[PDB]
């Protein structure tokens, strides 16, 4: 079992390492599209490191339903813990 809190730390570090997105602003109350205006490069970089990190493929339907950073860590731990 993995924690969404520790998951957020890895998520924040990888997005800062790749596109230099500050992890301090990226909180669990930060809107991804509305506040950060996530594009296809931020999403694509994270999809590859998300697929590699858990070892499972992700579907695009879930990404459409994603609205906030907390939702992403919830979905990762939701489909990871089992």
């Amino acid at each position: 079992m993995l924690s969404q809190e520790q998951v957020l730390t890895k998520l924040r570090e990888w997005m800062e390492d790749l596109f230099e997105i500050e992890p301090e602003t990226v909180q669990l109350d930060s809107n991804l599209y509305s506040d950060l205006d996530v594009d296809s490069i931020d999403a694509v970089d994270l999809v590859v490191k998300i697929k590699e990190l858990t070892g499972k493929q992700v579907k695009p339907e879930d990404f459409k339903n994603v609205r906030t950073v907390l939702d992403v860590v919830t979905v990762i731990q939701n489909m990871t813990a089992e």
